[PDB]
């Protein structure tokens, strides 16, 4: 019996269900930008849950016992089971204000309200968005637009990997003890992704070091003529609040979104090119020693997998989770840990993998 919980469940990459889920997900994607949140949600745990499947589905009998597929559901599986496509999921991906919210929102810096702003407006082009000579935009969408090219290309693991060793290098500078943790896709066992994430934690760093480690770093960067774009995020970190009850948890730790010019001679690939260098979106994140693996734990993802552990914390335990804390409403304390298997032991939960975190 397939739990309705995605932290109950195994999701690793091998998606044998993918024709499905990737209509699901369009249909999601969709409800979002139509402001349909309840919508939204029955098609995301929908393709969450055919994303845990070991086998692919071939008939509506092989969706029997599955949970989270309700009749609308069942009837987008039939229809893609019926001539291999989505009718509903081909509408979306042929509506113009769809078309337009993918295409402005994949520049940095550019949300929903933008994306709208420009659609009522009458835009419908990133070409003619640059080229308006009465447009203004944020320093991040300058960004944005002045690195689309290779933001919007994948990250790959050498890159990644270059990164890392650029990000480690500049804090061990700054914090020789500190610990750093590539997390997001890439810790999940993802092959591309569209930025790299990391955890910095140091078990020796008193609070004002923790405080600064972001800007020195930061600054090192900039001095070396690397730093192609900077938004440090300061800490409204509350050592003693109860954990968010929020259904998406906002995190409260000092954090950093960067571009970083990555040079082509830094990556081992099986493959200068062009400009001989590559800019990356990297977001950096600091914590208290003591957080750490709360911190691992929300920033490993996938987004469904988080939700679900918050919403089986709450109400399956009667526990608070979030990116800092673990508090038992019942004993009426703070359940502390060193790694993810504790907070994992803590819920009650049989511990669920990186690479299979991938709901
Ligand atoms: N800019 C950001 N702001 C807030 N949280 C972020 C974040 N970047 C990463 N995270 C956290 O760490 C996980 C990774 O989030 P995302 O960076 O948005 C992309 P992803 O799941 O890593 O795959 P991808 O970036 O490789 O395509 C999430 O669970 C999220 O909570
Ligand atoms: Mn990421
Ligand atoms: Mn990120
Ligand atoms: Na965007």
């Amino acid at each position: 019996k397939i739990s309705q919980y995605a932290c109950q469940r195994r999701t690793t990459l091998n998606n044998y269900n993918q024709l499905f889920t990737d209509a699901l997900d369009i249909l999601a994607e969709n409800d979002e930008l139509r402001e349909n949140e309840g919508s939204c949600l029955a098609f995301m745990r929908a393709s969450s849950v055919l994303k845990s499947l070991p086998f692919p589905i071939t008939s509506m009998k092989d969706t029997e016992g599955i949970p989270c597929l309700g009749d609308k559901v069942k009837s987008i599986i039939e229809g893609i089971i019926e001539d291999g496509e989505s009718s509903e999921a081909k509408a979306v991906l042929n509506d113009e204000r769809y078309k337009s919210f993918k295409l402005f929102t994949s520049v940095f810096g550019v949300g929903l309200k933008t994306a709208e702003k420009w659609f009522r407006m009458g835009f419908r082009t990133l070409s003619k968005i640059q080229s308006d000579k009465s447009l203004r935009f944020t320093q991040m969408q300058k960004a944005g637009f002045l690195y689309y090219e290779d933001l919007v290309s994948c990250v790959n693991r050498p890159e990644a990997e270059a990164v890392s060793m650029l990000v480690k290098e500049a804090v061990v500078t700054f914090l020789p003890d500190a610990l750093v943790t590539m997390t997001g896709g890439f810790r999940r066992g993802k092959m591309t992704g569209h930025d790299v994430d990391f955890l910095i934690t140091s078990p020796e760093a008193t609070e004002d070091e923790e405080q600064q480690l972001l800007h020195k770093v930061t600054d090192f960067w900039k001095q070396q003529g690397l730093l192609l774009y900077c938004d440090i995020l300061e800490s409204t970190f509350e050592k003693f609040k109860q954990p968010s009850r929020k259904v998406d948890a906002l995190d409260h730790f000092q954090k950093c979104f960067l571009i970083l010019k990555l040079d082509h001679g830094r990556v081992h690939s099986e493959k200068q090119e062009g400009k001989g260098w590559k800019a990356i979106r990297v977001d950096l994140v600091m914590c208290p020693y003591d957080r750490r693996a709360f911190a691992l734990l929300g920033w490993t993802g996938s987004r469904q997998f988080e939700r679900d552990l918050r919403r089986y914390a709450t109400h399956e335990r009667k526990m608070m989770l979030d990116n800092h804390a673990l508090y038992d409403r019942t004993k009426r304390v703070f359940l502390e840990a060193e790694s993810e298997e504790e907070i994992f032991a803590h819920l009650g939960l049989d511990y669920i993998e990186p690479w299979e975190r991938n709901a």
